């Protein structure tokens, strides 16, 4: 069923990856240009811009994500994007944490899907 689904529509998902501290974007793909509506090169030099990229509501959600994350969970959201659209688009992402030596997340990694 999944690939028929595919058939019907080219996949198109954003890839990404942070340091837990979104001190750098380690990972980004053009993808999210269109979806966010905002630049990859803003991006790496302030990786805490896809935020305002996504509707006040879910903002905070998004720390109950990286809560999650930090606690060593993957986390499965859905939220409005898009602020030039007036978020009017929504996104799927899943994210899981990559751990140093001590089991600490250090890293979060996932994909995000526009799901319309």
């Amino acid at each position: 069923e999944r690939r028929v689904r595919e058939l019907t529509e080219a996949t198109n998902d954003i890839l990404w990856e942070f340091t837990a501290d979104l001190s750098e974007v380690l990972v980004i793909n053009s993808a999210y240009e269109d979806i966010w509506g905002r630049s990859v090169a803003k991006l790496r030099e302030n990786p805490h811009d896809f935020l305002n990229g996504i509707h006040p509501e879910d903002r905070e959600l998004m720390k109950d994500t990286m809560q999650s994350l930090m606690d060593g969970e993957s986390a499965d959201v859905e939220c409005r994007v898009n602020a030039t659209e007036e978020y009017q688009r929504w996104v799927w992402i899943q994210g899981e944490p990559i751990t140093n030596d001590a089991g600490e997340t250090v890293r979060v990694a996932g994909f995000a899907r526009d799901i319309t």
